[PDB]
């Protein structure tokens, strides 16, 4: 049996956990097994290290996060000098030797946010950035994308940014700091998958439903309720699970000799 290793930004994070069910999924009617794995906090170092070990392993494969750019195209490029393929998934490290990124086109994510946002609550008035991990490359790309947009096409002014580290109880204490010291946000951007769920508790906890209305990203079950009661305007939904499920067929496709980005969509209380 193929061994293939993938590597998550967080191993618990229920985004990631859809991205192992696609990936069991392939892995399943591929015949290969796929082995999971991840650090429980988000840590470059910690990936690279998950990397470095599933190389000494020679293992069948690799489909792995890259968190920072230019930190991972030496080993990707060593592990491909050594014949073992790598895919890298929800975020990509474009100057490598990698066969083939998974994943969403982030700034453009990032400026489908901001069209939505200029819909949502029009073109003044003032925007919160809540971001899992602040030197975490996808994140900086989801914000470039976001703040570009508004800069163009609206007058809506950033007025804050910060970071959930991703966790969801961060992004509830970090929210309820913004709201807290700022005196006129109507509205917060929130850019990984646990931030807009975080943000949703503070802003109804603090009473802010509606004077804060939400953009964030991620169809998690929360987020989908909150869309439905109001809490949430819209957000930003990437294919996680189909993101496994391909990662996966192409490393295989690649093992048996075999042989474009993944689009976004907008979930508003219409969807
Ligand atoms: O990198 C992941 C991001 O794509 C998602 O939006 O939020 C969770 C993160 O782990």
């Amino acid at each position: 049996k193929p061994k293939i290793v993938l590597i998550s930004h967080i191993k618990t994070n229920p985004y990631w956990l859809d991205i192992k069910a696609g990936a069991e999924r392939a892995a399943k009617e591929r015949g290969a097994v796929v082995e999971f794995l991840g650090p429980t906090t988000a840590s470059t170092e910690d990936g690279l290290k998950l990397f470095d070990m599933a190389t000494s392993a020679k293992v069948s494969g690799i489909i792995t996060y890259v968190q920072e750019e230019g930190q991972y195209k030496k080993k990707i490029n060593s592990a491909m000098e050594k014949g073992i393929p790598v895919v890298t998934i929800d975020s990509d490290e474009e100057d490598s030797n990698r066969i083939a990124y998974v994943g969403t086109d982030n700034v453009l994510a990032g400026q489908v946010a901001g069209k939505e946002m200029v819909k949502q609550i029009g073109t003044s008035g003032n925007v919160a950035i809540v971001m899992g991990g602040k030197n975490v490359k996808n994140q900086k790309e989801r914000v470039e994308g976001f703040t570009q947009y508004i800069k163009s096409n609206s007058n809506l002014k950033i007025v804050d940014t910060d970071s959930s580290d991703a966790m969801l109880l961060e992004a509830e204490i970090i929210t309820r700091k913004i709201l807290n010291r700022n005196d006129n946000i109507n509205a917060l951007f929130c850019t990984s998958a646990l931030d807009g769920i975080g943000a949703a508790r503070a802003v109804k906890d603090l009473n802010y439903k509606d004077r804060v209305k939400i953009i964030c990203f991620d169809d998690l079950d929360d987020t989908l309720s909150n869309i439905r009661n109001g809490l949430v305007s819209a957000t930003i939904v990437q294919k996680s699970n189909e993101m496994g499920y391909r990662a996966v067929n192409i490393i295989m496709d690649k093992i048996e000799g075999k042989s474009s980005l993944i689009d976004v969509n907008v979930i508003n209380k219409s969807d």
